[PDB]
C-alpha cells in the first residue's frame, strides 16, 4: 500500500521536473551560447517587452539549429570552440536542440492574447520552421547522395530560399505582424540569398588567401554548383569528375582542398562568377 | 528571375517532398486502436479522430527515428534502422521536419480560437515533457557512473518520457470531446506499465538484450544497483557498472549480467512483481 500510494501520487500529478534536471539537460545549449532585430525595429517600432521575446525566440531557434547543423555537417568547431556534440555527445545534443525548438514555440504565446494575432504568429513560426527543414533536407540530401543529383543554379537558389530564407523571414514576418503597421519580405529574401552565397564564397576565398571546411563537408555550395554545371556544359569530363571525387573524399588535407579551389579559380572561373553574382545582387538591393 | 524568386513563396515540389520523406517512409514499412476504443467515450467526429491519429503517428515514428540514432540501434521492427540506410544527417532532419508537420495538423483540428490555443498548448507541453524525460534517460546513460538513479527518479523520468505521448493523445481527445473524471491518471499508469514491461522483456526475451549494449538505466538495472548499494555488495555493484560501461555486444557478457540480475539481486522477479502490482491497481479499481 505504501508503494501503491506513491504510484497514486505520481499518476495524479503533472510530471516532476527540477531546476537541477533543467540545468543538466541544457548543457549543449549553454555551451553554444558562449543586431538585425534592433535594426529592423527602427521601422516596425515594437514595444520593448515584445521585442525582447521576439529576440529570445530567434536566438533559441538560431542556436538550436546550429547544434543540429553541426552534427549534420560533422563540424569540429563552432564559434571558435569545439562543437557541443564532441563534448556532450550526439544523443544529448540532438535532444537538447530539439527541446529548445519547443521552448521557442512556447514563447510565442507570451507575445499576445489576441486570438487572431496568436494564430497568425504560430502559423508564421510553423511555416518557416517547415521551410528551414525542407531546405536543410535538400542541402543534406544532395551532399550525401552525390552524384545522384547535381543541382543547377536554380535548384540551389530555391534551396537557399527555404534554408536561409527560413529564419530571415521568420524574424521579419513575426515583427511585421506585431507592428501596429509594403512587406519587406522580398528584401529579406534577397538579403538572405546574398548572405548565403557570400558565406559559400568566403569559405573558399579566405582559405585561398590564407579552413575551407565546406570542401571537407562536401557541400554543394554556390561556387561548386557553378563549377559542376560549367564542366558538364563545356565537356570537361575529367575536371567534372575530379570535383566530384574530391568532394566525396570528405578530406581535411589542405593541399587537396587548395587544388579544388584553384580549379574553381583558373579552370571554371567559378570564383569570379560568384564574386560577380554577389555584386549584381548587392547592386539590386541598393 | 531574382525578382521573381524573391517575390514568391519558396519553391518546393512533390519530388522534393518525396526525397526528404525517405527515412520516414522507411520506418512506416514495418507495421507493429487504443484511440478508436477510447473514442467510444470521447466521441470525436471521425474526421478529427483521424487527424489526432495521424498527429500521434507522425510524432511516435519520428521520435523512434531519433531514438534509434541516440541509442545507436542497428535494428527497429526486425529491419535495418533508417540512419544506417540514409545516414544520420538526413534521418535527424527528416524526423524533425515531421515534428513540424505534426504541429501543422493541429490547425486542421478546429476553427474555434479558444480551442485552437488550448490544443497548441497541449501539443507544446507534451513535446516538452517528452524531451525532458528522454534528455534525462540519455543523461544518466551517458554520464554513468556519475548519477545512479533511484526508483523514484526513474519513475519521474518515465512519466515525462513515456507518459508524454500517451498524455498528448488523451488530452487532445479530452479537449475535443463534445461529450460531458479524466483518463490521464489511467493513461499515466498505462505508460509506466508499458515502459517497465519494455525494459523487463528486453532482458527476459534474451534469458539480443540491446539495452545492455546501450548501457541504459533500465528498471531492472536501477533495482540491481540500488539493491547492491544498499546491502554493501561492493563487487556486485561494480560488476554491474563495468558491464554497462563496456557497451558490449558480447552474448556471453550479457548473459553474465542477466545471470547476476536473476540470481544475485533477483531483479527480474522484482520487476515482474512490480508490474503485477501496477496491473493490480487497475484490475482492482
Ligand atoms: C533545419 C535546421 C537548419 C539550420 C541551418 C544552419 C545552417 C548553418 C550554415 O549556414 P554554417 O554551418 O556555415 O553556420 P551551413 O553552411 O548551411 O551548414
Ligand atoms: C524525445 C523523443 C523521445 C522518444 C522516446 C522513444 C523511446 C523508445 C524506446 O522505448 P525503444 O528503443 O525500446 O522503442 P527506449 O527503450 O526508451 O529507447
Ligand atoms: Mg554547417
Ligand atoms: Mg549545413
Ligand atoms: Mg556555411
Ligand atoms: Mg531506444
Ligand atoms: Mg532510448
Ligand atoms: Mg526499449
Amino acid at each position: 500500500n505504501k508503494m501503491e500510494a506513491k504510484i497514486d501520487e505520481l499518476i495524479n500529478n503533472d510530471p516532476v521536473w527540477s531546476s537541477q534536471n533543467e540545468s543538466l539537460i541544457s548543457k549543449p545549449y549553454n555551451h553554444i551560447l558562449l543586431n538585425l532585430i534592433v535594426q529592423i525595429n527602427r521601422v516596425m517600432n515594437l514595444p520593448k517587452d515584445q521585442l525582447a521575446i521576439v529576440s529570445q525566440i530567434v536566438e533559441l531557434l538560431h542556436n538550436s539549429s546550429l547544434l543540429i547543423d553541426d552534427i549534420e555537417d560533422n563540424a569540429p568547431l563552432r564559434r571558435g570552440q569545439t562543437t557541443s556534440h564532441l563534448i556532450f555527445g550526439v544523443p544529448s545534443t540532438i535532444n537538447t536542440a530539439n527541446y529548445m525548438y519547443f521552448r521557442a514555440m512556447q514563447l510565442v504565446s507570451q507575445l499576445t492574447t489576441k486570438e487572431p494575432l496568436y494564430h497568425n504568429l504560430i502559423t508564421i513560426f510553423n511555416e518557416e520552421l517547415i521551410n528551414l527543414h525542407r531546405g536543410q533536407g535538400l542541402d543534406i540530401y544532395w551532399r550525401d547522395f552525390l552524384p545522384e543529383i547535381i543541382p543547377t543554379q536554380e535548384m540551389y537558389l530555391n534551396m537557399v530560399m527555404n534554408k536561409t530564407g527560413g529564419l530571415f523571414r521568420l524574424t521579419l514576418r513575426l515583427m511585421e505582424a506585431l507592428s501596429p503597421s509594403h512587406s519587406l519580405v522580398p528584401f529579406i529574401n534577397l538579403l538572405g540569398i546574398i548572405y548565403q552565397i557570400r558565406d559559400d564564397y568566403l569559405n573558399l576565398k579566405d582559405f585561398q588567401m590564407s579552413f575551407a571546411e565546406d570542401i571537407t563537408e562536401g557541400k554543394l555550395s554556390f561556387p561548386i554548383v557553378h563549377a559542376l554545371n560549367f564542366t558538364k556544359t563545356k565537356g570537361q569530363t575529367e575536371q567534372h569528375n575530379e570535383i566530384l571525387r574530391i568532394l566525396l573524399l570528405r578530406t581535411s588535407d589542405k593541399d587537396i582542398k587548395l587544388k579544388l579551389i584553384q580549379i574553381l579559380e583558373f579552370d571554371t572561373n567559378s570564383l569570379a562568377y560568384t564574386k560577380n553574382f554577389i555584386n549584381q545582387l548587392v547592386n539590386m538591393i541598393k
